RNA sequence: UAAUUUCUACUCUUGUAGAUGGAAAUUAGGUGCGCUUGGC
DNA sequence: GCCAAGCGCACCTAATTTCCAAAAGGACTG
DNA sequence: CAGTCCTTTT
């Protein structure tokens, strides 16, 4: 049958290995003399500079093409509508093909093949397109065809700097092909137009129509927004929301205008902003009138479009001038500070506020917009003043104080500015005091700021903090002044209004200054970014093949277990190319690699035969055969038949499956396939590069089903590595003269003192060059390697002076870690640098710490304290396999059907736990469960939490933010190790949550990748799990967007009803508490239950609910069970296994302040509160009698309201309170043996907290899938799990 | 939707009334306001 | 409060454990501050 | 003392595309 | 031209 060790060599996997290069002998000296590092640095600099200049060509052309576009978008709309409505593989495939039609339609504008344009323009477009991804960009030919713009002197110097080196832009060309592609790819303009933006534009047109039909007045409002922004002047608002206009929404300039219609335009900070449609809609909904309710029921927000690829952003909003230098900030702000003193702004102010103690405050006005700001500064709460003013005004009304009067008073408080008198009268005298205090504080701080000198630069954070601290003080004053309404609407005191407006205008630049300083000071500090090395070789390390060493300058050696990179630079002057003479393998020296490779035959064979220019040329006129002699030991004949087979009038070629999919001529397909394969055999026998290769493994041509099958057997035979000794003298002399630069390929597994397990990457490398791998390729060495120089980035300050001691983070136990709060204190103490007494806790730890006398100096971040040469080299694992797997999930599902004892690992993201694992056996029972907050005695949760606090704190203080991904990757690396070990040990499936229902998303990617190619260090190379037989347990990762619910052994399930579920019964709270809001609802709710009786044996109350009842309040999830005995557990003391007490039946419910306000939580005891409520009303219950009729016999609103609350609380299984770290599950129903589940008992056979319960039910959903698999006839997994299926499944299992 | 009372007799109740024809109207489902200022949607129906 | 291709956690061990697909290009989103009009 | 819609700046993070090449082709230089 | 070596290709 199937086997777990069968899951190997199923598809190829590529990885890059990274190493340090250590130069050998005179290499470094020669590198210095020749000026290679500086030359390469400079080439990089020129690239970053020339890149935007060259992009102007791409951008310009793109737009010229897009301006011309004019399509009908109805068909695409209909495809989208149809898929939306039907959700089927048929409508999905139609949409995909339709999108391709539209992409190609756009693409035709670029390549000059659209029937919408004059044949002359197509000819121009086709000419330009042929030269966009090659050296024609540099000559200026393309730029001539494009506009009457020319290049500057400095632009031309940059272009000429890449003379004979334009190949440095090889990747860049691929990147730019990615912009213009008609393929279904995210990088491309047609994809952006057709699949991103059009759907959004379409949605907006729909949204518009619904709004202006339901509330026509909105049409005018929107038209006016368009006018007030001054865009789309000749286009109606109706036209803007119709499909024809989308043809004018393709270029970046138009998109930006459309987005500004939606989003509005700002000016200088402090100026009123012009509103967009989205703001208008928001305001209308916030009126909370009847219209608002109607508008809010509809979609009420337009979707802005994404940008066009490559194109430059443009905005009508104001953009601030940037500060360029530290000196420019300090000089400006000093001039303006000294100017503020010469203007005597603070004394003017101090006097303005003293007028307030005398002047008539009836003519002093506060701006209605600042009333809640002032209530917060000077009063208890934000609402204090508003409420004060309201209560005082409604007391000033005459006659029947109606609801309409009360409403008018409220409206008034928003529309009119208030005089200080009325504020002071309405609030207390504590307002006039708080104002004086707050006034003096602000001026005090202002004073101190202007008196304090600025620093000399802004290098250190302490200097930044001074700059910011001062700005904050000036800003504090600018705010204070902005409290007062100067507007001429009111009858303000004329002098006060003049003098205030005086200082406002003198304080206004403070805002501009604040933003500019921050915008400058929060910049990232310049780093020294590593750069590519070419050593004057445009194709350095491009490929290793022996024919290409002359051009590519890169070779590998091995000598006594150490690996070396030979680089052969083109040095200043005239030298004969270096060549190595092999010798007897006795002679001392280096084993040089000899790498023979014929790359992918599918492309290379046509390249070297059918697609030759002379062949193409010949078959354009002639019909006869053509004989190739050059690079053929014997002539290769090419017939029209062969040529036609690979150069068809239209795709596909006869020998591709897609032809058999289309034409259905399966007699034809095979006749071609056999002809072509025969042709490849004729080639391979004759081409100098492949003539000697033994192809006898390959079957007759007719026996191949698809071509991809044939290339997958062929390609392995076209790659070989061997070694031959090169004399020591020959190598060493070459380094001496400088014809060869020799680097040791180095990582720390090659250190003198290495004595432990190597890195996995070291395993890949030594596995690659092992005898077994050379005899039979498991791992291949790939071309396009890269060398880099990385300058020193951190100063060589030693982190261990000779006398100093270092303190282990763990005690003598070698297990128990020192608390974070005590580590620094103890470090200082043992190094005799504590300025004060030792903490008592720390003095207790002292006799069990481990210190170490620094014997040798060791530098912190030593790796970065020196310039370094680096090397990145790609390899391919599982080389014998295909590039892509075939039916991977089915191979797994077959293994699974044949292995029903397979256990399951459920992995949950938790509320109180970053990641939580529960392992179950195949009968549903828990084998293992734990939180992964702490791994290796390190609390990664606390660390991540603190780090993210530091980052936030940093942003706010204008200090360096830094990274968190490094720490995340750290943690997840360990989590991955633990899961993988579990998977192998249990041979288990792994089941994650589906996020389509942070650390977890990251975790998913890392886990999937790992299991794409899983090597275990301890396993021997020839065992499955060894470096020459990687496990492959997940399906080949392509993209998240393409990922199904199954990736091999990894399964995704929906999150609902996995936490808030009883592990003993599968009970879930079956009620929507929306549909229980009113008195008449609450009553019908209670009438739904059959009885409520007290059980004098247990002391619990029993509430019976038939499931075929009160269906009006159910979520529509009957599950399996007909009825539940809901239990109000008696509030008695129980004891967990450790011995800790807890109160049974306890609930943790939000504390509610009148209406809707919930900050803290509180402990509730339902059973006891029910006893309270019954004894209140004198209902007898210890007889065992039904209580429900008695509760609603008199229609007491409190009595049946209290009931409803208690019932709901009981049904709240999950009861958590972060303050105390409770997060338990207590079930409201008893299982078959008469026990209510409480997780607090801490029984290890069951979930031990709510998060563990989650992990368990995630596992169990996976078990559902697996159980449905065995019963299935197919190897197909069911797609999704409806809540109902889930509940009927699990409830049936447990009852 | 224009209807003459003399058509569709098979489907009528034999009550021709006084008008020979009626323009039956599907009202745009737009917001309107009552005297007290409460809104409603024109042409709305409430069906079983 | 230290050593690394690089990251994280370490320090019996001049180093240990685990991880590690690069490079280029692009796009989306997030956090923080400032401001605008509004809502409680 | 939060929130809604939005505009401006700083930086950080994550997703998705291409390549992972020997040799044909032809520009350049005596 | 004939060779060399960067550019472009399948
Ligand atoms: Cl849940
Ligand atoms: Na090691």
């Amino acid at each position: 049958m199937t086997q777990f060790e069968g899951f190997t060599n199923l598809y190829q996997v590529s990885k890059t290995l990274r190493f340090e290069l250590i130069p050998q002998g005179k290499t470094l000296k020669h590198i210095q003399e020749q000026g290679f590092i500086e030359e390469d640095k400079a080439r990089n600099d020129h690239y970053k500079e020339l890149k935007p200049i060259i992009d102007r060509i791409y951008k310009t052309y793109a737009d010229q093409c897009l301006q011309l576009v004019q399509l009908d978008w109805e068909n695409l709309s209909a495809a989208i509508d149809s898929y939306r409505k039907e959700k089927t593989e048929e409508t999905r495939n139609a949409l995909i093909e339709e999108q391709a039609t539209y992409r190609n339609a756009i693409h035709d504008y670029f390549i000059g093949r659209t029937d919408n344009l004059t044949d002359a323009i197509n000819k121009r477009h086709a000419e330009i397109y042929k030269g966009l991804f090659k050296a024609e960009l540099f000559n200026g030919k393309v730029l001539k065809q494009l506009g009457t713009v020319t290049t500057t002197e400095h632009e031309n110097a940059l272009l000429r700097s890449f003379d004979k080196f334009t190949t440095y832009f090889s990747g860049f060309y691929e990147n730019r092909k990615n912009v213009f592609s008609a393929e279904d790819i995210s990088t491309a303009i047609p994809h952006r137009i057709v699949q991103d933006n059009f759907p959004k534009f379409k949605e907006n047109c729909h949204i518009f129509t619904r709004l202006i039909t339901a509330v026509p007045s909105l049409r005018e409002h929107f038209e006016n927004v368009k006018k007030a922004i001054g865009i789309f002047v000749s286009t109606s608002i109706e036209e803007v929301f119709s499909f024809p206009f989308y043809n004018q929404l393709l270029t970046q300039t138009q998109i930006d205008l459309y987005n500004q219609l939606l989003g509005g335009i700002s000016r200088e900070a402090g100026t009123e902003k012009i509103k967009g449609l989205n703001e208008v809609l928001n305001l209308a909904i916030q009126k909370n009138d009847e219209t608002a309710h109607i508008i809010a029921s509809l979609p009420h927000r337009f979707i802005p479009l994404f940008k066009q690829i490559l194109s430059d952003r443009n905005t009508l909003s104001f953009i601030l001038e940037e500060f360029k230098s530290d000196e420019e900030v300090i000089q400006s702000f000093c001039k303006y500070k000294t100017l503020l003193r010469n203007e005597n702004v603070l004394e003017t102010a101090e006097a303005l506020f003293n007028e307030l103690n005398s002047i008539d405050l009836t003519h002093i006005f506060i701006s209605h917009k600042k009333l809640e700001t002032i209530s917060s500064a000077l009063c208890d709460h934000w609402d204090t003043l508003r409420n004060a003013l309201y209560e005082r005004r409604i007391s000033e009304l005459t006659g029947k104080i109606t609801k309409s009067a009360k409403e008018k008073v409220q409206r008034s408080l928003k529309h009119e500015d208030i005089n200080l008198q009325e504020i002071i009268s309405a609030a207390g005298k504590e307002l006039s005091e708080a104002f004086k205090q707050k006034t003096s504080e602000i001026l005090s701080h202002a004073h101190a700021a202007l008196d304090q000198p600025l620093p000399t630069t802004l290098k250190k954070q302490e200097e930044k903090e001074i700059l910011k601290s001062q700005l904050d003080s000036l800003l504090g004053l600018y705010h204070l002044l902005d409290w007062f309404a100067v507007d001429e609407s009111n009858e303000v005191d004329p002098e006060f209004s003049a003098r205030l407006t005086g200082i406002k205008l003198e304080m206004e630049p403070s805002l501009s200054f604040y933003n500019k300083a921050r915008n400058y000071a929060t910049k990232k500090p310049y780093s020294v970014e590593k750069f590519k090395l070419n050593f004057q070789r445009p194709t350095l390390a491009s490929g290793w093949d022996v024919n290409k060493e002359k051009n590519n300058g890169a070779i590998l050696f091995v000598k006594n277990g150490l690996y070396y990179l030979g680089i052969m630079p083109k040095q200043k002057g005239r030298y004969k190319a270096l060549s190595f003479e092999p010798t007897e393998k006795t002679s001392e020296g280096f084993d040089k690699m000899y790498y023979d490779y014929f790359p992918d035959a599918a492309k290379m064979i046509p390249k070297c035969s059918t697609q030759l220019k002379a062949v193409t040329a010949h078959f354009q006129t002639h019909t006869t055969p053509i004989l190739l002699s050059n690079n053929f030991i014997e002539p290769l004949e090419i017939t029209k038949e062969i040529y036609d087979l690979n150069n068809p009038e239209k795709e596909p070629k006869k020998f591709q499956t897609a032809y058999a999919k289309k034409t259905g001529d399966q007699k034809g397909y095979r006749e071609a396939l056999c002809k072509w394969i025969d042709f490849t055999r004729d080639f391979l026998s004759k081409y100098t590069k492949t003539t000697s290769i033994d192809l006898s493994s390959l079957r007759p041509s007719s026996q191949y089903k698809d071509l991809g099958e044939y290339y997958a057997e062929l390609n392995p035979l076209l790659y070989h590595i061997s070694f031959q000794r090169i004399a020591e003298k020959e190598i060493m002399d070459a380094v001496e003269t400088g014809k060869l630069y020799l680097f040791q390929i180095y990582n720390k597994d090659f250190a003198k003192g290495h004595h432990g397990k190597p890195n996995l990457h070291t395993l890949y490398w030594t596995g690659l060059f092992s005898p077994e791998n050379l005899a039979k390729t498991s791992i291949k060495l790939n071309g396009q390697a890269e060398l880099f120089y990385r300058p020193k980035s951190r100063m060589k300050r030693m982190a261990h002076r000779l006398g100093e001691k270092m303190l282990n983070k763990k005690l003598k136990d070698q297990k128990t870690p020192i608390p974070d709060t005590l580590y620094q204190e103890l470090y200082d103490y043992v190094n005799h640098r504590l300025s004060h007494d030792l903490s008592d806790e720390a003095r207790a730890l002292l006799p069990n710490v481990i210190t170490k006398e620094v014997s040798h100096e060791i530098i912190k971040d030593r790796r970065f304290t020196s310039d370094k040469f680096l090397f990145h080299v790609p390899i391919t694992l599982n080389y014998q396999a295909a590039n892509s797997p075939s039916k991977f999930n089915q191979r797994v599902n077959a293994y699974l059907k044949e292995h029903p004892e397979t256990p399951i690992i459920g992995i949950d993201r938790g509320e109180r736990n970053l990641i939580y694992i529960t392992v179950i056996d195949s009968t549903g029972k828990i084998l293992e469960q734990r939180s992964l907050n702490t791994i290796q005695q390190f609390d990664y949760q606390k660390k991540l939490d603190n780090r993210e606090k530091e980052r936030v704190a940093a942003r706010q203080a204008w200090s360096v933010v830094g990274t968190i991904k490094d720490l995340k990757q750290g943690y997840l690396s360990q989590v991955i190790h633990e899961i993988v070990d579990l998977m192998i040990h249990y041979q288990a499936v792994v089941v994650l949550e589906n996020l389509n229902f942070a650390v977890y998303q990251q975790f998913e990617k890392m886990l999937i990748d790992k299991l794409n190619c899983l090597v275990l260090k301890d396993y021997p190379a020839e065992k499955v799990g060894g470096v020459l037989n990687p496990y492959q347990l997940t399906d080949q990762f392509t993209s998240f967007a393409k990922m199904g619910t199954q990736s091999g052994f990894l399964f995704y399930v929906p999150a609902p009803y996995t936490s808030k579920i009883d592990p003993l019964t599968g009970f879930v709270d079956p009620f929507v508490w929306k549909t229980i809001k009113n008195h008449e609802s609450r009553k019908h709710f209670l009438e739904g239950f059959d009885f409520l009786h007290y059980d004098v044996k247990t002391g619990d109350f029993i509430l019976h609910f038939k499931m075929n009842r009160n269906l009006s309040f159910q979520r529509g999830l009957p599950g399996f069970m007909p009825a539940w005995d809901i239990v109000f557990e008696k509030n008695e003391t129980q004891f967990d296994a450790k011995g800790t007490p807890f109160i049974a039946g306890k609930r943790i419910v939000p504390v509610i302040e009148n209406h809707r306000f919930t900050g803290r939580y509180r402990d509730l005891y339902p059973a006891n509160e029910l006893i309270a409520l019954l004894e209140e009303k004198g209902i007898v219950f210890r007889d065992g009698s039904n209580i429900l009729p008695k509760l609603l016999e008199n229609d007491d609103s409190h009595a049946i309201d209290t009931m409803v609350a208690l019932i709901r609380s009981v049904l709240q299984m999950r009861n958590s309170n972060a303050a105390t770290g409770e997060d338990y599950i207590n079930s409201p129903v008893r299982d078959l043996n008469g026990v209510c589940f409480d997780s607090r008992f801490q029984n290890p056979e069951w979930p031990m907290d709510a998060d563990a319960n989650g992990a368990y039910h995630i596992a169990l959903k996976g078990q559902l899938l697996l159980n449905h698999l065995k019963e299935s006839k197919d190897l197909k997994l069911q797609n999704g799990i409806s809540n109902q299926d889930w509940l009927a499944y699990i409830q049936e299992l447990r009852n």
